[PDB]
């Protein structure tokens, strides 16, 4: 059993917020005629430059060609060893590293005629809850249409959501005061997410007068700057409500369990390099004690797929994930998206072998894009994923 | 595919040392007939006392009865529920989980027809270097006989040991003088072992003229006191050599972790619960960056062809380890004992599905013991492994 | 006076060692037809994938179109905002502000008929002094090769260099006996450089070896991962000999300082975004009464001319510096390549305007390469910078 | 290009308030003819002694005699050398330093024909909102009058003040009492002062009493003794408000930035130096993230109007800062003072080479004073900055 070929299709796919995401479907081809599907999930985010594909494809051939599908601590180091941890939330190579180990857990999965689910230790649950983003304001005229978001999504059964805030506190506390106004207790916006825009003593003063409005608040996140550990445990000692942050590469993780930084660890498979990086992450985050939270990029269904298998395999979950790709996104790329039911993220069947899911080669060639190139868009617009 | 039977098959080996050791031999059986075989390792650790298997088979029965071999996440929690850690070396309820956890990796691995290798992330290596261990003198007549040990394992293959010190600093210093003397580098002792033994100043002392003598020293085992990460710390700034201890537990860990402690973490299935917990001790030490050695409490081969998969999955390990059971038990219970060549422990037939080990009734019958009660036997014989 | 458009020319050019880099050459128009040229140094170090030019030029356009090429500090802000730090040594983003705004100082130097030199504080010194880099050893048969070049570069007038050590101490200890046995005290090593290979612990005992020869020793370099603070200083607390460690970004920098994790810090402006971000480094060194080397990545004629300029204006830079660039590489795409004498690198002729350096266009043309793509290149080769 | 003489001209300039502060007018003389002019502002502040300026122009041109005016580097470290940094708030050595540096600025920028921005970085903004002062109420008598300030600047276009605090928390009070009485939203009062004059948990209370009364107010300034980081720090934990002080000097700095202890650093081209050294100092505040204002000790329109230049260069200014110098004081040296429009300092004219000012010799020999020494002044005055 051995790698032979592999394949990048690039493919841009705009969500209903207007914001154009490319991503990239994997394909690795094996000599028994075997094939797993990957993907390489939103590339749009800073920095400003694009990875050339072609040249992508050689390297990745590189390492993988002739390489036993299932060597994964193996191929993961040199993985790991050709795209180092930067230390950086969005770094491309850590996206790229996650569409090669899904893939290959699909690949596997496939070969042994189960669901990747059983090859990531099982089901703890079958679902997981979720919650839907409402993007930053950064003017008090983007709160209506943003409440028409709530007030749809609430009726199609998404009661949990998460707001992204720190640009415009007023419009902020305008949105919340809005949402408790109208939907009294039917909506839960379970944390307030600051994206590393401000510095703690900032983030203090302001989570101090947003959560003036508790919609069943159940975290502040990245309220610090990225890597000010110090910054997050000042805070962590400051405020009632847990913290949370990301997890972008082991040394970070190293440094905020050291610290005791943070009450919450958000991994998720794109930004730290996959499946087996993420249970690497999950794991170290469990032997701390610490609490976890499946954390998102926004990933198509076969990314979601994914993670739904992974987040039903953590023992130490107990707040709402935040995956809701295939919702967001008015695209996609498989025969069937994953399935949302009343704000919950449903685990791929567990009787389908791999992820549980099926390209759609249509859609591949309607939503396929020549290159990971940018298009015209601004700093703040990456940043809040709006347009 | 659903879990039916438990069955605990008690045997007593001794060793070419004259210790003899209590194992239980551990047989998960379900529904479909398939049958895991796993491996709850050396009962016979201080504290004095046994455990009662009629009513441990209700008990583990009770937990297991029903559940889906492959929710391993799942039952390992339920099995720490009911067995927390105690932060203890020789918790008799982590051999308890060890034995279940690694017999549902084999029926796991069986019910796939695959090696138990490929259930654990695959192959970075084929074989382990370990090494063979001579107990510590507390005479200086015990020289002699363990200087027949070393010229005679290093005839069959064994060209590295460990020696356990700290009970009597001029009977270790002889043995190593003599050892220098006779082989010169034909032999080289790995790691001077205290066994917790003395607080960490006296360590310091011990350690600096134990380590006159250096014959391939790769690090001091368990320098400090019980849990004394403070202690550990202290003196990992004191000595040049790597400091290495045992994971016992996950509270332990992460406070060695964070205290930056040790510089080599060794991990055995055994002491922690499990594959499942070891992968995860492993796993944390991976994301610390820190380095980690394949320990033992010395297992037959079922035990030890669990723990050879794992440790050629592992890609920190950097040094050498030391599960050499089946050479020091004068029995064991397979057919076909783990193979050890040069100094090596090689991984199981990667072809074999499950442990890629079979049990030998006959070998069972032979060595069955009623129970695990205890029988005449000092505080000293129990910490050095002596008779 | 406004930017009106932008060049990439990307060329490859080999090295005496054999090991061929990518950098790409910058040219920044303007409406009133003066063009400022810079480097972007280098693109040739992990990760393992590379920048579209064409993307790229798009972007970076879509940032300096229209803007007057004196406003440095909102530019750098604007360059830092789509090409955030990464806490990483080899950021790509680094290395492509840097070329943006190395070009904008000729720009503006042009501009005023004057010298990069007088647009960056004067002159402090006329030359620096630098070394000539012996790449490491991973075998003791490249040892003679590696003499050869010592005799032969100290008789053209480097009595300095600089050794990569940490993956053989064996012929890291070799070489330097070899040296110190052949040239005695005629040429120096100023220091021997880790690469973030190892633990501080393990540096520790190496570098205890190592300086058993001491041939006009400096510092020592990278003795520890990237990013660990923690392990620097206690380093510096065991060593008499200077720690010095690159910066790669402000947090980093800030980091080490608020930790004295060091002695020397490295700035380069390859690594921390260009002349702007590497005054502004020195400068927060200089209030931290921290001294400081000008470090290199082995840059072109046109950024070691910056480098020069930048140089020569520090008044904190005690000890040898290492940028060779033009003496390593087989071509460059000057007229003129910058000069060294005596292993001194001088700063550019103060009376020509701008770098005080010039486009050879037909060298442009010969070494062009069509774009940033990867050869067949190894992960060691990568981190030695060998073939 | 070389420095050939120099020149000091003091003046005597009372403000409305009654003070009056002496000031000394420089000029810095080349070959070719081209003359600097700079500002070394208000020498009155304790120490109660003054300076020789006869010896003082020796010293200096001993210093300068010959140098080539570009050298700003080299020139400022010897200007260190000679008038070496104590730690104080108001050493009048680094008036001293500042007068060179600005009026060499200055000399440099007409040299090229350029405004000083564009020989600083360029510009950011081209204004920066300021506030004017209210000095201490030492009695509850003086709040009338201070009112009547507020009322009339207001009128002017000053909404934005700052209030010196700590003598009598009574009548701060009862100012701020009274102005958020009559004026309510329409003025601020960004800052309140202490001036180092209480113990942290003394100005704790006094800071927790005097928020009662929160007029935009945006920080807490110098509420600790001078150089006492750890009182800093405490009291920064202790408050939401950001607590600001002082940049006097390159080790208090690096202090505070090591310490954590403050959020904003209050930087000024008089306290530390010159332009060279507020831009040193402004740099190493960028690379620890750290916020900055733009202090003032209150200069005339040549020392304003290089601030004025440096600020608008500043990106790291994200609050009102000080600067109102030519509205405070009765007289001036220059023919057009430097412009303020509602409660904005604005950059001089980019278009004018040099500092963007002209010296009035008629006003330099109007309020010309034969030395700096005192006058009939209290500590107390001194302090406050009363008459
Ligand atoms: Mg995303
Ligand atoms: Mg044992
Ligand atoms: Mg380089
Ligand atoms: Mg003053």
């Amino acid at each position: 059993m051995k790698i032979t070929d592999l394949e990048l299709h690039a493919v841009g796919i705009p969500r209903h917020t207007g914001f154009v995401n490319k991503h990239v479907i994997v394909k690795i081809h094996t000599d028994e005629g075997l094939t797993g599907i990957g993907e390489m999930s939103d590339f749009s985010h800073l920095p400003l430059y694009s990875v050339d594909l072609h040249d992508l494809k050689q390297g990745l051939l590189s390492i993988l060609l002739g390489q036993n599908p299932f060597d994964l601590m193996k191929i993961n180091k040199e993985l790991t060893d050709n795209f180092p941890e930067t230390m950086y939330y969005y770094e491309k190579g850590s996206f790229i590293r996650n569409g090669i180990d899904n893939a290959l857990h699909d690949l596997c999965a496939k070969y042994l005629d189960i669901s990747v689910s059983d090859f990531l230790g099982g089901r703890v649950k079958e679902k997981i809850k979720v919650c839907y983003p409402i993007f930053r304001h950064r003017f008090s005229e983007e709160v209506e249409s943003n409440l028409d978001v709530v007030r749809q999504k609430l009726e199609q059964g998404f009661d949990v959501f998460r707001l992204y805030v720190g640009k415009n506190l007023d419009a902020d506390e305008e949105f919340l005061s809005r949402v408790k106004e109208e939907f009294g207790s039917r909506v839960r916006i379970k944390s307030y997410d600051f994206s590393h825009l401000l510095n703690w003593k900032d983030a203090h003063r302001a989570i101090k007068r947003l959560t003036k409005y508790d919609l069943g608040l159940e975290m502040i996140e990245s309220p610090a700057p990225r890597n000010d550990f110090d910054g997050l445990y000042q805070l962590r000692l400051k405020t009632d409500y847990p913290i949370s942050e990301h997890v972008w590469s082991f040394k970070q993780q190293q440094e905020m369990i050291k610290k005791d930084a943070i009450d919450i660890f958000n991994i998720s498979p794109v930004f730290i390099g996959g499946l087996t990086s993420a249970k690497k992450a999950a794991y170290a985050a469990e032997v701390a004690s610490k609490d976890v939270v499946l954390g998102t990029t926004q990933e198509l269904s076969v990314g979601t797929a994914a993670m739904a298998h992974l987040g039903c395999s953590l023992t130490n979950i107990n707040h709402t994930s935040d995956p809701t790709g295939p919702e967001l996104y008015v695209g996609d790329v498989v025969k069937n998206r994953v399935t949302y039911k009343d704000g919950y993220l449903y685990a791929p069947d567990r009787s389908v072998k791999g992820l549980g899911i099926e390209l759609d080669e249509s859609l591949l060639a309607k939503y396929q894009v020549p290159d990971l190139s940018w298009d015209n868009v601004t700093v703040h617009q990456l940043q809040d994923r709006t347009a």
